[PDB]
């Protein structure tokens, strides 16, 4: 409360560290359906279904750019990645199977680097 504080965790490497998380996710073999925006003209449904696309490039971007107030708001736009995948695609497809192997590389770099 007002001059009653917690002691300060350090966040000073955390924009690097969630760059090099995000680096191990663009090279994972099973990142293809992720990499870039879901072309919205092209697959039907879409637009109306995810309410808020989200895709490795667009968080690239925001992270480059100082979008992200925190670590947190940056794993939750990861998390929103797989959500839409779950959202759209079946389990038991290459691009369900995919977003499954990616949340769970993902959440195992995310504990080890910072829980």
């Amino acid at each position: 409360s007002m001059s009653v504080k917690k002691p300060k965790r350090d966040d000073s490497k955390d924009l690097a560290l969630c760059s090099m998380i995000l680096t191990e996710m663009e090279t994972h073999e099973d990142a293809w359906p992720f990499l870039l925006p879901v072309n919205l003209k092209l697959v039907p449904g879409y637009k109306k279904v995810i309410k808020k696309p989200m895709d490795f490039s667009t968080i690239r971007e925001k992270l480059s750019s100082g979008q992200y107030p925190n670590l947190e708001t940056f794993a939750l736009d990861v998390r929103l990645v797989f959500d839409n995948c779950e959202t759209f695609n079946e389990d038991d497809s290459d691009i369900g199977r995919a977003g499954h192997n990616m949340r769970k590389y993902f959440e195992k770099k995310w504990t080890d680097t910072f829980k």
